[PDB]
């Protein structure tokens, strides 16, 4: 079976149905819009208060489509925020591919992060690539018993790693109207608009020069004419042959090429009296051939389209990588320039260190000899000032004089300072503007 | 009026003696060297074990001069370590002058950091610059009754902030030999070498003569140039030394010929016809001359110590110059790298601009492509639904008119990739010749 599907915003659109009026689930909580949980209390006024909290105006329990989809985007983004914020389901969230992360966001949006935080052992089996055990363990839960359809679909999407389980449903819902999503079996008269959507006779809205003749499709809001809509002749059984319009109880069996209208016997002899004709078998086979050719071509063009689409996604990834490339290579190049400059500076300080260690060594030696001179001079001075004691110290003149005569000094070569670096900062303020940003060309 | 000291940490050399043999402390402990406390136990063999552990060689309980002074420097550096390590006496250490700091180091050397950390009440008085209170409170400490001499000297140096209290001792010790620190009385016979140091007759080296090395400054002199210290007969007793060759008649005459105090027998022989000089007249004259010489030397010494201080200032200035050079180089390098980082940020900003523009274009194009893909999937799902054999032919018009809608993948230019394009060759060359270092 041939399946066609989108990605992840769609899936929340397929699982839940859009209702702009406040509604109670047959067994659940008061919700509104597209699966927006207002409150869990039974009181309607509480639900309306939470409604006005979400909208900001008094609505009286009725919303509009744009506001419902704004709340939808808010709810989905908040669910993913509550996923990445929670510390117990994030490590298992990171290791999954887009599709399973996708399914998990759906599960959290339906039951809440705390609701899915209870399913410990199924998550422990899912993180480690043990799929089937997780599926069967997930089947036994209240979430499965309340809404078994959605639960089975989400479990299947976890199992397969593809959106096919919803693609199949997209095809199934193709037999249901796009408004109230009821089965278009002919009780309510089905209608098929030129946009190839199907609806009920009551789900068309309202439905004097001009009263109608113009109608907006309820799902895609593409304008078409009231005459171009035909009853969905496809929902007829599960007889095949339809009876003629003007000719009651008289089946159609000829195809008029003049009027291009499938016709009845009496019609193509009276009305289409001189028109062309084809026996139904040959014309039906012909048109089936043509439409099969068109669908093959459309499938080919769509395949090439999505291939080019993913190539463009790859191209945006690559432009972001190019941006990182340029920025980090510039940072590292300038860092290398500053590194070679710091190396030059560290080698330069060594020269000041050498000259200063030399001069300081000479002056330190000079200071040492000067301290020795000072000390032994003080000694001579005390011993000579010891002439105060009245005595016949004449017998000690020779030692006291000739040693008092000890006068000496030293000397070192006076040197100049080297404190200026003498950098030409003008050259560097000019050289700062030497920035090249080439291109691939 | 004789303050001459002008030193820094010889004060420990003046307070504590030098002993190459083990000696018993004033406290009764086993000590050696220059006030190095080995242990407080009475047993000597423990003292010899700690000594050989500290010295490193087999000593047999006796050390030499240079290694003892090695231990002196070692102990002083360890005392300063124990000062800067302790958190009770470091804040009080910083607020002191160099001299008062030397005094604190002396106290730590004598009693230990834990010993001086106990005088908390008095220590806090030092950092508040209340000197007299600190002096009086320290004067009544256990340390004062134990070793009152060193305590009085250190307390005077703390009170005054000068080395005067040690200059006095420096002059007092002038009457003691520089070796065994005994009082130079008539016994223990003093001798005065030409280097103007004084020693005992026994402290001039043990068993080649007529040449002898001074025991304290190790200056070579002759065993004949040494004269007995004629200056120290204050004790007891009239007191004139007798002639050299004539062992019985004293020298009372002064010859102007030889400038030598002479005896009368020597006047009969040698200075037979010389000019002589009266007693007082010669002594007063030579006293005048030597006073003039000491004036000259004192002035020269004052200017000398001034030059010494100034030279220390110059060696500080060269270190300040070194710090200046290194920090100015660092700051210049940082400043250029700052403006370089700024230019880099502006270039990255331009790259961000171009890339975000291209990204917006490709994102909206991808959105329209997703729209097309979904609309095509819808048409295809409804058309591939022709499998049910039926009168779908009564629906031809709708299936074809919408099936024929094929449209508009709407392209854009692939933008060239942006590389770097720097010139590190030329720029590392210009980086390698930035330095001047002019004088
Ligand atoms: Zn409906
Ligand atoms: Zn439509
Ligand atoms: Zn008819
Ligand atoms: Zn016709
Ligand atoms: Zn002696
Ligand atoms: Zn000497
Ligand atoms: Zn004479
Ligand atoms: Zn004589």
């Amino acid at each position: 079976n041939l399946y066609f599907q989108g990605n992840i915003f769609e899936m929340l659109r397929i699982d839940e149905r859009l209702r702009l009026k406040i509604y109670k689930d047959t067994e659940g909580y008061y919700t509104i819009g597209i699966g927006h949980l207002l409150t869990k209390s039974p009181s309607l006024n509480a639900a309306k208060s939470e409604l006005d909290k979400a909208i900001g105006r008094n609505c009286n329990g009725v919303i509009t489509k744009d506001e419902a989809e704004k709340l939808f985007n808010q709810d989905v983004d908040a669910a993913v925020r509550g996923i990445l914020r929670n510390a117990k389901l994030k490590p298992v969230y990171d290791s999954l591919d887009a599709v399973r992360r996708c399914a998990l966001i759906n599960m959290v949006f339906q039951m809440g992060e705390t609701g899915v935080a209870g399913f410990t052992n199924s998550l422990r089996m899912l993180q480690q690539k043990r799929w089937d055990e997780a599926a069967v363990n997930l089947a036994k839960s209240i979430w499965y018993n309340q809404t078994p359809n959605r639960a089975k679909r989400v479990i299947t999407t976890f199992r397969t790693g593809t959106w096919d389980a919803y693609a199949a449903e997209a095809l199934e819902l193709l037999e249901h109207c796009g408004v109230c999503r009821e089965r278009l079996r002919p009780e309510r008269e089905p209608r098929l608009l030129p946009c190839l959507h199907s609806a009920c006779s009551a789900c068309l809205g309202p439905a004097a020069a001009g009263d109608g003749t113009v109608v907006d499709c309820p799902v895609c809001k593409q304008q078409c004419f009231s005459k171009d809509i035909v009853e969905n002749y496809f929902m007829r059984d599960s007889e095949r042959t339809v009876y003629c319009n003007v000719h009651k109880h008289e089946p159609l069996v000829l195809f008029c090429e003049s009027c291009d209208t499938l016709t009845c016997r009496d019609c193509q002899l009276n009305a289409h009296k001189d028109h062309q004709y084809q026996f139904l078998e040959d014309a039906v086979r012909n048109q089936r051939k043509l439409l099969a050719s068109l669908v093959k071509r459309l499938g080919d063009k769509h395949a090439t389209l999505q291939k080019s689409t993913k190539e463009v996604r790859s191209s945006i990834r690559q432009v972001s990588d190019v941006q990182k490339r340029v920025q980090v290579d510039v940072k590292m190049a300038i860092l290398q320039i500053m590194k070679e400059l710091n190396k030059r500076g560290r080698v330069l300080v060594n020269d000041a260190q050498k000259v200063t260690e030399g001069q300081q060594e000479r002056l330190e030696r000079q200071h040492w000899t000067m301290t020795k001179i000072q000390k032994h001079q003080e000694h001579i001075l005390r011993f000579a000032s010891w002439a105060l004691e009245s005595d016949n110290n004449t017998a000690l003149l020779l030692s006291k004089k000739l040693i008092y005569f000890q006068l000496h000094r030293a000397l070192k070569m006076i040197v100049d300072p080297v404190e200026p670096h003498g950098e030409m900062k003008f050259q560097w303020d000019l050289n700062a503007w030497t920035k090249s940003a080439e291109a691939f060309g």
